[PDB]
């Protein structure tokens, strides 16, 4: 259950005013808020974020974009919470995710889908490294932990 | 292209179950552009043409004047795979074989009482469209979130 | 008596901000009947018609203007007391005095841009449903649910 | 239309303040709600209607936990109502159940996945009868009736 | 907080599938359910439930009404329970009711005002004592407690 | 427009998952986030925060309670967001909170009233300076500004 994944909520997300919303349906779910900030992404953050697709034609768009306006960068906790926040957030291109998910929900094109889930335990513990200094995330224990884990 | 039109319909059941509401937000909160909408009662004989491919079926009779017992809300909502995109929030066609998070998933159980009816074609919805509506009563706007909506 | 009726509109920045399935939803939830509805961008001369009687206010060339910058809903609901309990549902006028519960005191922050309009008497509801619809566009209906709305 | 099912909100589930969202997922959905009681599970009861896996491991704990503290039963009437009412619940494991069901969108845990639902027409009928007494069950028509069914 | 109310989804208010809705919103304010069932009243119990009114001339169609189909009887545990009770509700008559009450949402007519709530401690307890029998009202701890009540 | 205050998530509405609840409420008014944070206060900064009520007898309790996990500190940026804000929050003892807020839906006890908004325009100022560093608050401009204001 201490498994920790990153979420963000896209720029096209906050300026949509999906920030609540994204936020209540990871709290419903059991997961547990650990980190938590408001920020605008720089161009060279940006840039590392969507590195794994540095060749792809619509990079410098995508990098751009990231880097317009702010995003709620976000630190979740909890059993299976990487690819259960991902299952959350639903398909990454919106023309496959179903209604219920985050993207089936409310976005249409793959280029604005609104939030970001790490996608390795792995991938997970770095973007977590990236985006937050040690002393901003917040350990507690939810007075819930028993009644949502065996 | 994100000028793609469909058109969808809540049902007389969907109607009576107020369900017009849930219907519209879904779509607005999806992202798609209402560009036509008005409430009618459909007339017998517009309900055999609007289903007319399934006159041999043996629900068809039962299915028109279902459709023609009272109002409907028509509408017409525009964007990038609307047609498709639409039908999957309105969920599978029989109830019993819709997902939760669908609108028939959600709100209904009955084939025969589905709550809405969207076009299932690009081409099938020009056709409902201009059965439906007359050129004068769709509203072309933008949408001021449209950049944030579509990457292009 | 329930067969009372309003004019409820949803403003060009309404339905911008994707306020019309949740706007139509609390009014369906309510207990009011729909019995007209459509999508119709108003030009200036019936923006400023509407607003007839606000002529020599300061806001009123701003209130006209914007009411036929870009498309509203209107609606016409039906059931007992629905003016002035459509008027409830809406919230006072400027939104800064506008209570949570209410559409304005939920989503809206400016007196210019409060989202919404409903008729403020019986006298004016009858001129503003005349305005906007067409005999023929109304929908004659009885809600299965009439009986568990009223006593009577 | 008249087949029935036995739902319950386990005691996870009523800890966690989702009676009232459960019951109007059913209501919603066109179910129609004939029996509703707030009990005590004892552990005898548990076992009993948990028979056919008293040999599994986790049995012992399940029993354990389903008679801790208060459930809400439910009998809902409606046509393919015991089949559609698990659909509405979603996957048994939490880890499988998509959002839009209950334990898609509230539950991460196997062993606290939130209620419970019949597994056919027969084990229905069983467990309706063992919860519930004959004058517990309303016989009512809903208005809705001709809405919901053709 | 141990203060005790009843509240009541009437014919309408089951009929109009409000039972999970007015269930949730008791849930969500910090409310305890600690009693829950599903019954038809019979006339004389209708009788009782309008006794104050038995002199209106609509006492008799009142009491017709409320025995003619179920209701759900509930008994809810908090501090200021019996009067923050009825503030949920919202004002008897649902033309008083403001927008975020139950009545304010959801009804018209004083005649079908979807609920009911008892009127004080006193007549809280009377009420209890007449729909519930002793065995019938479950006594738990919420683990929310704490963070609900200073 | 410009206007600015802080809104904080006590610690009882993040053990009670309202922390989506509340920030969905102040996105749908129209209001704009322009700072947020998830935090564990010091009982030193409780102290500072809530100077002007030291002599007051629930002072003690209060610094202790506002430090003893972690809050969600916002700023909201828009017409009147202050005096907006502790609208929608409600009454600051929930006895007096109308359904429709914040306190009205949530809270129950005055202590566990779920969320701070500031007071005045001048204590916003501190408020804000106090809890947030320059760098943590994001300048930017919603697409939806000029359907929100005129
Ligand atoms: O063909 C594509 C593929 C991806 N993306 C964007 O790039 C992001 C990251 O791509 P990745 O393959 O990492 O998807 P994710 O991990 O977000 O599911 C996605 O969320 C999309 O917004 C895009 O615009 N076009
Ligand atoms: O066995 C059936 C199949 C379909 N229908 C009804 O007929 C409509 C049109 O059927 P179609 O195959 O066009 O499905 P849709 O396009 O609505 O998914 C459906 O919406 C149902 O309401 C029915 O009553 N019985
Ligand atoms: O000081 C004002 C007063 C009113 N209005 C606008 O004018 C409309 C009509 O005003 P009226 O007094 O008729 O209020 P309503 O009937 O809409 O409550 C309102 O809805 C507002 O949008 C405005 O912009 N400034
Ligand atoms: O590996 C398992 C499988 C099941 N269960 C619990 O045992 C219950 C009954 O199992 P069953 O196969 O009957 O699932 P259900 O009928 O609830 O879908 C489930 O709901 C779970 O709470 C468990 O703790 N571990
Ligand atoms: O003029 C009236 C007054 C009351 N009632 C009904 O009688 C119930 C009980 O009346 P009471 O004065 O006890 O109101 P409550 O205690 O429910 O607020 C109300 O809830 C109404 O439904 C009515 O039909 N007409
Ligand atoms: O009798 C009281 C009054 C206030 N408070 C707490 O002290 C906080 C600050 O009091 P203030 O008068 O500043 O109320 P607020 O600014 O939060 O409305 C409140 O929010 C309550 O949590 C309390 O515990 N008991
Ligand atoms: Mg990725
Ligand atoms: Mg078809
Ligand atoms: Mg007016
Ligand atoms: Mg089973
Ligand atoms: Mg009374
Ligand atoms: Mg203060």
């Amino acid at each position: 259950p201490s498994e920790r994944t990153f979420i963000a909520v896209k720029p096209d997300g906050v300026q949509r005013n999906l920030v609540g919303e994204i936020i209540k349906r990871f709290e419903n779910k059991g997961y547990k808020l650990v980190g938590l900030k408001l920020l605008q992404p720089t161009e060279e953050q940006a840039k590392q974020h969507y590195i794994d697709l540095a060749s792809k034609p619509f990079y410098s768009g995508l990098v751009s974009y990231f880097s317009s306006g702010p995003i709620v960068g976000m630190v979740w906790e909890g059993l299976g919470v990487v690819k259960g926040g991902r299952v959350l957030l639903g398909a990454t291109n919106p023309a496959d995710s179903l209604p219920g998910t985050i993207r089936g929900d409310f976005a249409v094109d793959v280029g604005r889908n609104v939030c970001h889930g790490s996608d390795s335990v792995e991938s997970a513990k770095r973007e977590i490294a990236f985006w937050f200094k040690a002393e901003e995330l917040v350990s507690w224990t939810s007075h819930s932990v028993k009644q949502i884990y065996e």
